[PDB]
Protein backbone atom coordinates (compact mmCIF):
# COMPACT_ATOMS: atom_id res chain seq x y z
CA UNK A 1 0.00 0.00 0.00
CA UNK A 2 0.62 3.70 -0.70
CA UNK A 3 0.10 7.00 1.16
CA UNK A 4 0.24 9.55 -0.85
CA UNK A 5 1.01 13.06 0.97
CA UNK A 6 1.97 11.50 4.16
CA UNK A 7 3.02 12.97 6.90
CA UNK A 8 6.97 13.47 6.59
CA UNK A 9 7.81 10.93 9.26
CA UNK A 10 5.61 8.13 7.99
CA UNK A 11 7.08 8.56 5.04
CA UNK A 12 10.35 8.58 6.81
CA UNK A 13 10.33 5.26 8.24
CA UNK A 14 9.49 3.68 4.81
CA UNK A 15 12.49 4.87 3.30
CA UNK A 16 15.94 4.35 2.96
CA UNK A 17 16.60 8.45 1.90
CA UNK A 18 15.28 11.61 3.76
CA UNK A 19 12.96 13.89 1.40
CA UNK A 20 10.16 11.99 0.27
CA UNK A 21 6.15 11.93 0.78
CA UNK A 22 5.14 8.79 0.29
CA UNK A 23 4.31 6.00 3.03
CA UNK A 24 4.55 2.35 1.70
CA UNK A 25 3.37 -0.16 4.40
CA UNK A 26 1.47 -3.86 3.87
CA UNK A 27 -2.20 -3.41 3.94
CA UNK A 28 -2.08 -5.58 7.05
CA UNK A 29 -1.61 -2.51 8.93
CA UNK A 30 -1.27 -4.21 12.21
CA UNK A 31 -4.57 -5.73 12.01
CA UNK A 32 -5.02 -8.37 14.78
CA UNK A 33 -2.49 -6.38 17.34
CA UNK A 34 -3.19 -3.69 20.05
CA UNK A 35 -1.60 -0.62 21.21
CA UNK A 36 -1.87 0.87 25.23
CA UNK A 37 -1.11 4.47 24.86
CA UNK A 38 -0.24 5.24 28.55
CA UNK A 39 -0.55 9.00 28.34
CA UNK A 40 -3.55 12.01 28.90
CA UNK A 41 -5.87 9.79 27.01
CA UNK A 42 -7.50 9.57 24.11
CA UNK A 43 -10.00 11.20 22.00
CA UNK A 44 -11.67 8.10 20.62
CA UNK A 45 -14.65 9.65 19.06
CA UNK A 46 -12.10 11.01 16.39
CA UNK A 47 -12.95 10.28 12.81
CA UNK A 48 -9.55 9.48 12.16
CA UNK A 49 -9.90 6.32 15.37
CA UNK A 50 -12.61 4.74 13.11
CA UNK A 51 -13.87 3.10 16.44
CA UNK A 52 -10.41 1.25 17.05
CA UNK A 53 -9.88 3.74 19.87
CA UNK A 54 -11.22 2.82 23.11
CA UNK A 55 -10.66 4.27 26.59
CA UNK A 56 -9.75 1.60 28.83
CA UNK A 57 -8.54 3.14 32.05
CA UNK A 58 -8.19 6.39 34.16
CA UNK A 59 -6.96 7.66 37.21
CA UNK A 60 -8.68 10.79 37.35
CA UNK A 61 -12.27 12.13 37.81
CA UNK A 62 -12.73 11.41 33.56
CA UNK A 63 -10.93 9.70 30.98
CA UNK A 64 -11.47 12.49 28.37
CA UNK A 65 -7.73 13.51 26.65
CA UNK A 66 -8.75 17.18 28.08
CA UNK A 67 -5.17 18.21 27.05
CA UNK A 68 -3.94 16.87 22.97
CA UNK A 69 -1.15 14.69 23.69
CA UNK A 70 -2.08 11.31 24.30
CA UNK A 71 -4.47 11.65 21.33
CA UNK A 72 -1.66 13.13 19.26
CA UNK A 73 0.69 9.94 20.42
CA UNK A 74 -2.41 7.54 19.42
CA UNK A 75 -2.76 8.82 16.40
CA UNK A 76 1.19 8.51 15.54
CA UNK A 77 0.75 4.99 15.95
CA UNK A 78 -2.58 4.48 14.54
CA UNK A 79 -4.45 6.85 13.10
CA UNK A 80 -5.89 6.15 9.55
CA UNK A 81 -4.37 9.25 7.76
CA UNK A 82 -1.30 10.45 10.54
CA UNK A 83 -0.65 6.91 11.94
CA UNK A 84 1.83 3.39 11.18
CA UNK A 85 -0.30 0.77 11.69
CA UNK A 86 -3.88 2.26 10.67
CA UNK A 87 -5.47 -0.93 11.57
CA UNK A 88 -4.53 -1.41 14.82
CA UNK A 89 -6.47 -1.51 18.25
CA UNK A 90 -6.12 1.22 20.47
CA UNK A 91 -6.10 1.30 24.37
CA UNK A 92 -6.39 4.62 26.03
CA UNK A 93 -4.95 4.69 29.68
CA UNK A 94 -4.99 7.98 31.30
CA UNK A 95 -2.19 8.56 33.95
CA UNK A 96 -1.64 11.85 33.14
CA UNK A 97 -4.03 14.84 33.98
CA UNK A 98 -5.07 17.34 32.04
CA UNK A 99 -1.99 19.59 32.34
CA UNK A 100 0.32 16.49 31.26
CA UNK A 101 0.64 15.71 34.67
CA UNK A 102 0.99 12.56 36.82
CA UNK A 103 2.84 11.29 40.53
CA UNK A 104 5.00 8.56 39.59
CA UNK A 105 2.72 6.28 42.01
CA UNK A 106 -0.17 6.74 39.18
CA UNK A 107 2.13 6.11 36.20
CA UNK A 108 3.64 2.69 38.13
CA UNK A 109 -0.10 1.57 37.97
CA UNK A 110 -1.06 1.99 35.01
CA UNK A 111 1.96 0.31 33.92
CA UNK A 112 1.18 -2.83 35.50
CA UNK A 113 -2.78 -2.39 34.38
CA UNK A 114 -1.97 -3.01 30.94
CA UNK A 115 0.47 -5.77 31.33
CA UNK A 116 -2.81 -7.57 33.54
CA UNK A 117 -5.56 -6.12 30.67
CA UNK A 118 -3.93 -7.33 27.77
CA UNK A 119 -5.74 -10.30 29.03
CA UNK A 120 -8.99 -8.82 28.83
CA UNK A 121 -8.45 -8.07 25.12
CA UNK A 122 -8.03 -9.88 21.28
CA UNK A 123 -4.53 -9.21 20.61
CA UNK A 124 -3.72 -12.27 18.39
CA UNK A 125 -0.90 -10.46 16.68
CA UNK A 126 0.78 -9.13 20.44
CA UNK A 127 0.93 -5.93 22.09
CA UNK A 128 2.55 -3.03 22.15
CA UNK A 129 2.70 -0.13 24.84
CA UNK A 130 3.51 3.69 23.89
CA UNK A 131 4.90 5.85 27.25
CA UNK A 132 6.03 9.44 25.92
CA UNK A 133 6.35 10.62 29.48
CA UNK A 134 9.11 10.56 31.53
CA UNK A 135 11.28 12.04 34.85
CA UNK A 136 13.75 11.39 37.07
CA UNK A 137 15.38 8.32 37.68
CA UNK A 138 13.14 6.46 39.42
CA UNK A 139 14.08 2.73 40.04
CA UNK A 140 10.62 1.49 40.71
CA UNK A 141 9.61 3.80 37.47
CA UNK A 142 11.76 1.43 35.74
CA UNK A 143 10.97 -2.05 37.46
CA UNK A 144 7.43 -1.22 36.27
CA UNK A 145 8.35 -1.02 32.88
CA UNK A 146 10.73 -4.24 32.98
CA UNK A 147 7.27 -5.97 34.28
CA UNK A 148 5.35 -4.64 31.42
CA UNK A 149 8.18 -5.62 29.34
CA UNK A 150 8.27 -9.17 30.56
CA UNK A 151 4.98 -9.55 30.61
CA UNK A 152 5.03 -10.20 26.86
CA UNK A 153 4.47 -6.62 25.90
CA UNK A 154 6.83 -4.03 23.65
CA UNK A 155 7.45 -1.24 25.53
CA UNK A 156 8.90 1.89 23.75
CA UNK A 157 9.54 4.77 25.53
CA UNK A 158 10.77 8.44 24.65
CA UNK A 159 13.61 9.17 25.60
CA UNK A 160 13.06 12.65 27.04
CA UNK A 161 13.90 16.45 25.70
CA UNK A 162 16.51 17.48 27.74
CA UNK A 163 19.45 17.33 25.51
CA UNK A 164 20.92 15.06 27.50
CA UNK A 165 21.74 11.45 28.76
CA UNK A 166 18.68 9.34 29.26
CA UNK A 167 20.35 7.37 32.03
CA UNK A 168 19.32 9.65 34.08
CA UNK A 169 15.61 9.56 32.94
CA UNK A 170 12.71 7.30 33.80
CA UNK A 171 11.14 4.67 32.72
CA UNK A 172 13.98 5.90 29.49
CA UNK A 173 17.02 4.37 31.52
CA UNK A 174 15.73 1.25 32.01
CA UNK A 175 17.29 -1.36 30.07
CA UNK A 176 14.95 -3.79 28.98
CA UNK A 177 12.70 -1.40 27.08
CA UNK A 178 12.87 0.34 23.97
CA UNK A 179 14.16 3.60 24.23
CA UNK A 180 13.62 6.17 21.58
CA UNK A 181 14.84 9.30 20.51
CA UNK A 182 14.03 12.11 18.05
CA UNK A 183 14.87 13.15 14.49
CA UNK A 184 14.00 16.06 12.21
CA UNK A 185 13.50 15.85 8.40
CA UNK A 186 16.39 16.36 7.28
CA UNK A 187 17.91 13.12 9.18
CA UNK A 188 19.22 15.44 12.27
CA UNK A 189 18.99 14.28 16.07
CA UNK A 190 16.37 16.85 17.42
CA UNK A 191 17.76 19.31 18.88
CA UNK A 192 16.10 18.65 22.14
CA UNK A 193 16.66 14.84 21.69
CA UNK A 194 17.82 13.01 24.44
CA UNK A 195 20.50 10.67 24.08
CA UNK A 196 23.30 7.95 25.47
CA UNK A 197 24.28 4.39 25.66
CA UNK A 198 20.79 3.96 26.82
CA UNK A 199 19.07 4.81 23.79
CA UNK A 200 17.81 1.86 21.16
CA UNK A 201 16.40 3.70 18.40
CA UNK A 202 15.59 7.13 16.63
CA UNK A 203 12.37 8.08 15.40
CA UNK A 204 10.49 11.10 13.76
CA UNK A 205 10.07 14.01 15.98
CA UNK A 206 10.54 17.41 14.86
CA UNK A 207 7.33 18.73 13.31
CA UNK A 208 5.18 15.72 13.33
CA UNK A 209 1.43 16.44 12.47
CA UNK A 210 -1.19 14.25 13.71
CA UNK A 211 -4.77 13.64 15.62
CA UNK A 212 -5.59 16.18 18.12
CA UNK A 213 -8.79 17.04 20.36
CA UNK A 214 -11.96 18.52 19.45
CA UNK A 215 -11.65 16.50 16.14
CA UNK A 216 -8.70 18.61 15.14
CA UNK A 217 -5.06 17.89 13.87
CA UNK A 218 -1.87 19.80 14.70
CA UNK A 219 2.26 19.70 14.27
CA UNK A 220 3.89 19.48 17.89
CA UNK A 221 8.07 18.32 18.57
CA UNK A 222 8.92 15.39 21.14
CA UNK A 223 10.56 12.25 21.85
CA UNK A 224 6.94 11.74 22.67
CA UNK A 225 6.36 12.05 19.14
CA UNK A 226 8.52 9.74 17.81
CA UNK A 227 8.11 7.19 20.71
CA UNK A 228 4.54 6.18 18.95
CA UNK A 229 5.98 5.77 15.34
CA UNK A 230 8.59 3.11 17.04
CA UNK A 231 5.34 1.75 18.69
CA UNK A 232 3.09 1.34 15.68
CA UNK A 233 5.71 -0.10 13.85
CA UNK A 234 6.23 -2.92 15.96
CA UNK A 235 2.47 -3.57 16.04
CA UNK A 236 3.11 -3.10 12.45
CA UNK A 237 5.82 -6.22 12.53
CA UNK A 238 4.46 -8.08 14.62
CA UNK A 239 1.05 -8.30 12.76
CA UNK A 240 3.07 -9.65 9.61
CA UNK A 241 5.03 -12.01 12.00
CA UNK A 242 8.26 -10.89 11.57
CA UNK A 243 8.89 -10.26 15.43
CA UNK A 244 7.46 -10.44 18.68
CA UNK A 245 6.65 -8.27 21.80
CA UNK A 246 9.96 -10.17 23.06
CA UNK A 247 12.03 -9.36 20.21
CA UNK A 248 10.87 -6.18 18.37
CA UNK A 249 13.22 -3.78 19.92
CA UNK A 250 16.07 -5.61 18.83
CA UNK A 251 14.36 -6.28 15.23
CA UNK A 252 13.62 -2.62 15.33
CA UNK A 253 17.27 -2.25 15.61
CA UNK A 254 18.33 -4.72 13.05
CA UNK A 255 16.38 -3.55 10.50
CA UNK A 256 17.35 0.12 11.10
CA UNK A 257 18.62 2.46 8.66
CA UNK A 258 22.49 2.69 10.02
CA UNK A 259 24.56 5.67 10.00
CA UNK A 260 22.32 7.89 8.14
CA UNK A 261 21.39 10.63 11.22
CA UNK A 262 23.77 13.34 11.96
CA UNK A 263 24.23 15.35 14.99
CA UNK A 264 24.65 11.66 17.05
CA UNK A 265 26.64 11.63 19.95
CA UNK A 266 29.83 9.23 19.71
CA UNK A 267 28.49 6.26 21.82
CA UNK A 268 24.77 6.38 20.88
CA UNK A 269 23.31 4.11 18.12
CA UNK A 270 23.09 5.82 14.80
CA UNK A 271 19.94 4.25 14.07
CA UNK A 272 16.68 5.25 12.35
CA UNK A 273 13.22 3.15 12.73
CA UNK A 274 12.33 1.94 9.07
CA UNK A 275 9.68 -0.77 7.79
CA UNK A 276 11.92 -2.92 5.28
CA UNK A 277 8.51 -2.73 2.96
CA UNK A 278 9.45 -3.37 -0.71
CA UNK A 279 6.15 -2.71 -2.50
O1 LIG B 1 11.26 -11.75 40.81
C1 LIG B 1 12.17 -10.99 41.20
O2 LIG B 1 12.07 -10.19 42.15
C2 LIG B 1 13.51 -11.05 40.46
O3 LIG B 1 13.39 -10.41 39.21
C3 LIG B 1 12.99 -9.06 39.33
O4 LIG B 1 12.63 -8.52 38.11
C4 LIG B 1 11.34 -8.05 37.81
C5 LIG B 1 10.51 -9.18 37.21
O5 LIG B 1 10.64 -10.32 38.04
C6 LIG B 1 11.00 -9.50 35.81
O6 LIG B 1 10.16 -10.45 35.20
C7 LIG B 1 11.05 -8.20 35.03
O7 LIG B 1 9.79 -7.57 35.12
O8 LIG B 1 11.98 -7.33 35.62
C8 LIG B 1 11.43 -6.88 36.85
C9 LIG B 1 12.22 -5.72 37.46
O9 LIG B 1 13.16 -5.20 36.81
O10 LIG B 1 11.87 -5.34 38.60
C10 LIG B 1 14.10 -8.27 40.01
O11 LIG B 1 15.25 -8.29 39.21
C11 LIG B 1 14.42 -8.88 41.38
O12 LIG B 1 13.36 -8.62 42.27
C12 LIG B 1 14.62 -10.39 41.27
O13 LIG B 1 14.65 -10.95 42.56
CA1 LIG C 1 23.92 17.39 26.51
CA1 LIG D 1 16.66 -1.04 25.56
Amino acid sequence: AAQTNAPWGLARISSTSPGTSTYYYDESAGQGSCVYVIDTGIEASHPEFEGRAQMVKTYYYSSRDGNGHGTHCAGTVGSRTYGVAKKTQLFGVKVLDDNGSGQYSTIIAGMDFVASDKNNRNCPKGVVASLSLGGGYSSSVNSAAARLQSSGVMVAVAAGNNNADARNYSPASEPSVCTVGASDRYDRRSSFSNYGSVLDIFGPGTDILSTWIGGSTRSISGTSMATPHVAGLAAYLMTLGKTTAASACRYIADTANKGDLSNIPFGTVNLLAYNNYQA
